[PDB]
C-alpha cells in the first residue's frame, strides 16, 4: 500500500469522479490534501496579517475587550503562544476592518468544510439520522494559533477538521509511520475525526497525529449538534467503547456537556 | 490599567462600599484578598500545627484508619507531599482535638466562602435559579496540603476559592502577566472560578493560574450543588463551549457525574 | 501490620476457607495473587507466542486488516510498544489459529475474573441491585501489551483486574510504601478497582499503582455494565466525590458515555 497522502479537487469530486480512490483513501488513511475548495494562501493572507498585527500591536486594553471571561478559547483571544478563535455568533472582533476580514473568512472555512463532509457522506452511502443537512448545519470552532512535540499524538473527535498553517512539524499517522504534512499554498489539509467514523459505520478512518517543535496554523473543526443521534450497537462495531445503555444515544450522551475536540 | 492585585475588606464591601471597583476588579482580574471575613493566621495556626503532627508523627495505622478505601482525596488523609481533606459531614479525624479543631476551621472558612460569594452575586446583580441561599448551601471541599512547576496552568471550576497558604511559588494571571500572590497573614487570598463567570452572566472573570517551584496550603473549594440550573445560551455567551441540547442545565449535565475542580 | 501481598488459592476461597483473611486483606490491601484459578504460565504461553509473532513478522497489511478505524485500543491491534484487544463480542482476529487460541486465553480470564469478584462479594455480604450474576454478565476488555515511570500512579475503575505480565517494573502501593509486584509463573495478579470499593460500600481498597522503567503484559478489565446501579448516599460515605442528584444512579451517570478505565 502507497503511503502518500492524495489530493483531491472538490469540484472533481462533487462530479462523480475519483469515487473509488476516495473511498479507499476515507477507509484507509483519513486524511487528504483538497483543492478547489475556495481556500489558498490567497484567502489566508488577510486574515493572518492582520490577526498577526493584532497579536503583535495590540495593547493589553484592546486584547482584554475580545477575551472571554473564562479562558476557554472558545471565542476571541487567548494566551496560551497566542490564539484567536470564533464561530456562527457570539464572537469577539477588536475592530471593523478585523471582523470583515475574519467573517469572510470563516465563511469561506465553514462552506468548504460540509462540503467535503458532505463528499465523504456522499461517498459512503451515508444518510445521518435527522438528514444530511441537518447534521451539517452544526457547531463549528475556528482556531488560528500564532507561535512566534509542541503537542502530543491525538485524533479529532470532529466529523472533519480543515487545517491551512504557513521544517516540517505536523505529521500523521500513515500506513504505521508517521508522514510529513507540509502546507499547500493551493489546498487545504484535511483530517477525517471520529464522528466520521461514527456516522458512517465505521468507514471512515481517524488518523492519530501531533506536532514536532515558529509558524501559524489555522484549524477548523467541523463538530455536530449536541443532539445528533446514533446507533449504540453500531458504535461497539467500529471501535468506540461506549459506556451507553439502550439502542441509540446522542453526542451529547457520549462526550458529556462540554465539547471535546481532540482525544490521545 | 493597574495590574495590583487588590485588597477588600469583607465587612466594608457588606457595608455597600467600594461597589464600583469591586464589580471592576471581579470583572477584570477575577481575584484578590479579603480582610475582615473572620479568618487569619491565627485562626489558622491551631489546625496547621495539630494536622502537620499528624502528618510527621501519625502511624502508618493511624493514617489508614482515616484514609478512604480510593484514593480521592475527597476526606481523610491522603499521601499523593501529603494531604487532609474535608466536607461538610462525612469527614475521617484521627482524635477528638483534631476534630475539634478542624471542624471549627471548616465553619470558619465554609462562613467566609459564603459570605464573599454573597457578595459577588449583590455587586453583579444576580440572582440565581433557585435562589441566592438554596445556591450557597452546596457542596464544599477543604483540603490542606503539606509540601516538606509543581502545578500546571489552570483555572476553578468553583464559584470562589479561598486559599490561605504559609519564596513565593502561586501565580496568577493579571494584566496578562503572572503575578506572585505571596501570603497576607491578616487576609485570605480569593480566586473567582468558572462558577461564578457562568452564574453572573460573564460578570466575573475566572483567573488561570499556577504554583512554581517547602510550605502548607488550605484550599477551599465552594462548589454548587449538583442541581445547580442555568441558562445555556448564556452560557455560551460567555465562553462556554457547551454541548447541552435545550434551553436550562445543570451543573450535574454540563461537569459529568464526579466532581471536577480544576481545568487547564 | 505486615505489609506482604499475599496469595489465596480460589478453590480454598469458594469453600469457605480464609475468610476473615481475604476480608482484611481486600480492606486493607486490595491486592494479592490468586492461584487454582485455571490461570498460569501455561494458559499464556500460546497466546504470547502467536501474538508476539504477529507483532514482529506481522505485515502492514495484515495488521491493517485487524486495526478499528478509531485509535481505542478497544479491539484488536493498537500502536501506541503494541497492543491487542479483544472483548466478549466484536473482535478482529488474523487468523483462524489466532482465534482460537485467544478465545480460550479471553474465556478463562474472564471466567477467572468472574469467579473472584464473585468471592469479593460473598465475603462482604454483597448483593449488588439486580444480583450478583445479572452484575457479573458485564462489559470486560482484554489488553495485550508488548513493550520490546512508563504508567503514572493510578487506581483502576474496574471491579477487579487480573494481570499475568512476564527487574520489577509493577508497583504497587502498600502499607503506605510502594511494593514490588513479580510475577508468579502459577498465580495471577489480581488488583481491585473502584467498583469493588463502590458495590461492596466500601468494604474494598482500590490500590494506587504504577510501572517504572523490556516485556509483555496481559490486563483484563472486569467492567461493569452501563446501567449497573447504586447508591449516591452510600457512594458518597466511602470518598466517592460524585456530582449526582437524586438518591439511586448508574454507572453510565457517573463516568459518561465512553468507558473509563483507569483515574490519577
Ligand atoms: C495543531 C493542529 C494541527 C491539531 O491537530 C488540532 O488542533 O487538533
Ligand atoms: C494549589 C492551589 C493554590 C490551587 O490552585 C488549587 O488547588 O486549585
Ligand atoms: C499496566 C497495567 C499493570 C495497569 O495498571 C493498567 O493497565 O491499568
Ligand atoms: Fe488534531
Ligand atoms: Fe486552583
Ligand atoms: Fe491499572
Amino acid at each position: 500500500m502507497d503511503t502518500t497522502v492524495p489530493t483531491f479537487s472538490l469540484a472533481e469530486l462533487q462530479q462523480g469522479l475519483h469515487q473509488d480512490e476516495f473511498r479507499r483513501c476515507l477507509r484507509d488513511k483519513g486524511l487528504f490534501y483538497l483543492t478547489d475548495c475556495g481556500l489558498t494562501d490567497t484567502e489566508l493572507k488577510s486574515a493572518k496579517d492582520i490577526v498577526i498585527d493584532f497579536f503583535e500591536h495590540g495593547s493589553e486594553a484592546e486584547k482584554r475587550a475580545v477575551t472571554s471571561p473564562v479562558p476557554t478559547m472558545r471565542r476571541g483571544f487567548t494566551g496560551l503562544s497566542m490564539c484567536y478563535s470564533m464561530g456562527t455568533a457570539d464572537n469577539l472582533f477588536p475592530s471593523g476592518d478585523f471582523e470583515r476580514i475574519w467573517t469572510q473568512y470563516f465563511d469561506r472555512q465553514y462552506t468548504a468544510s460540509r462540503a467535503v463532509a458532505r463528499e465523504v457522506l456522499r461517498a459512503t452511502g451515508t444518510e445521518p439520522d435527522g438528514g444530511v443537512e441537518a447534521f451539517l448545519d452544526c457547531e463549528p470552532l475556528l482556531r488560528f494559533r500564532y507561535f512566534p512535540l509542541r503537542m502530543a499524538p491525538h485524533y479529532d473527535l470532529s466529523m472533519v477538521t480543515l487545517i491551512q498553517q504557513t521544517f516540517v512539524s505536523l505529521q500523521a499517522e500513515v500506513g504505521g509511520a508517521f508522514t510529513d504534512l507540509p502546507y499547500r499554498p493551493d489546498a487545504v489539509l484535511v483530517f477525517c475525526g471520529a464522528i466520521a467514523t461514527l456516522v458512517t459505520g465505521g468507514q471512515v478512518k481517524a488518523p492519530r497525529h501531533h506536532v514536532a517543535a515558529s509558524q501559524t496554523s489555522s484549524v477548523f473543526f467541523l463538530r455536530p449538534n449536541a443532539d445528533f443521534t446514533f446507533s449504540v450497537p453500531l458504535a461497539r462495531e467500529c471501535g468506540f467503547d461506549v459506556s451507553l445503555d439502550g439502542e441509540t444515544a446522542t453526542f451529547q450522551d457520549w462526550i458529556g456537556g462540554n465539547y471535546v475536540n481532540i482525544r490521545r
